[PDB]
């Protein structure tokens, strides 16, 4: 089997991407944030505290003939941005792009933090990291990918995120029309439960490539590119008037600037992030200070190749017995 679904930016900045997902029988379609940095499929639901719902579409298990309470199971998750959610668990049929999994754990939110409530466009998350990070207790649950894997034509999914445009998540096949050149594969460590890999270095603009190992995760659920402070300082030093602002919470730059590109290494291959991908626009409406898309990871504890980086590539998440990542230009 295979599946193919379009993923759409939630706003003009590409802050996140939503992908429609069918849950239950008859189908209830929710727009979920596919997150390769977490491992829970959770939704706004009929159980979510009413004051914490503001415009989201909810899953109502009582209207699904295939829903079953997963008795005693609870979940609770905290994300790197300080957001959180928790609740109870149903199993139900879940389809993405024509690929169906029966008995998928659908984590029903009873509580969500303010950032979720305030984002009316995101109806929940669909985690695509390794199932070792799933938060369901007392019986940990599998991701949609892990449940689908054995049925897929190939044990893979691919992320093809757009810059200010829709893109695609495919499951079970590699669309050889979706990228240019060849795919470079690189080793993955699953020790922390992430798609963790080591970049071979970077360049700023037309500068020379610096060969250096940068361990980090491929995380579709993170907007920006978070890298070591040395790398980030080297990038922003090439932008007149850029500075790190403790008041704003990262590097800002004059909105009048033209940003340089940023290149990262994947083995001997190179992925180039155009400068415009690094512009996240005014820090507040009407400001002439703009927020940068490359930020320091120093206060995180891990480097994160988030959407800024991933949308410059066609990315293969290879879930074979020995997992690997692949990157191609596009």
């Amino acid at each position: 089997s295979t599946g193919s679904a379009t993923t759409t930016p939630i706003d003009s900045l590409d802050d996140a991407y939503i992908t429609p997902v069918q849950i239950g029988t008859p189908a209830q379609t929710l727009n979920l944030d596919f997150d390769t940095g977490s491992s829970d499929l959770w939704v706004f639901s009929s159980e979510t505290t009413a004051s914490e719902v503001d415009g989201q579409t909810i899953y109502t298990p009582s209207k699904s003939t295939t829903a079953k309470l997963l008795s005693g199971a609870t979940w609770s998750i905290s994300y790197g941005d300080g957001s959180s959610s928790s609740g109870d668990v149903y199993t139900d049929t879940v389809s993405v792009g024509g690929l169906t999994v029966t008995g998928q754990a659908v984590e029903s939110a009873k509580k969500v933090s303010s950032s979720f409530t305030e984002d009316s466009t995101i109806d929940g998350l669909l985690g695509l990291a390794f199932s070792t990070l799933n938060t369901v207790s007392p019986t940990q649950q599998k991701t949609f990918f892990d449940n689908a894997k054995a049925s897929l034509d190939s044990p893979v999914f691919t992320a093809d995120l757009g810059y200010h445009a829709p893109g695609t998540y495919n499951f079970g096949f590699i669309d050889t029309t979706a990228y240019t050149g060849s795919i470079t594969y690189t080793a993955v460590s699953t020790k922390q439960g992430f798609w963790e890999w080591t970049s071979t270095g970077y360049a700023v603009g037309s500068g020379t490539f610096k060969s250096t190992s940068i361990d980090g995760i491929a995380d579709t659920g993170t907007t920006l590119l978070y890298l070591p402070a040395t790398v980030v300082s080297a990038y922003w030093a090439q932008v007149s008037g850029a500075k790190s602002s403790s008041s704003v919470g990262g590097y800002v730059f004059p909105c009048s600037a033209t940003l340089p590109s940023f290149t990262f290494g994947v083995g001997s291959a190179r992925i180039v992030i155009p400068g415009d991908y690094i512009d996240f626009g005014p820090i507040s409406t009407g400001s002439s200070s703009c927020f940068g898309g490359i930020q320091s990871s120093a206060g995180i504890g891990i480097n994160i190749f988030g959407d800024v980086a991933l949308k410059a590539a066609f990315v293969v998440f290879n879930g074979a017995t020995t997992p690997t990542l692949g990157f191609a230009s596009k």
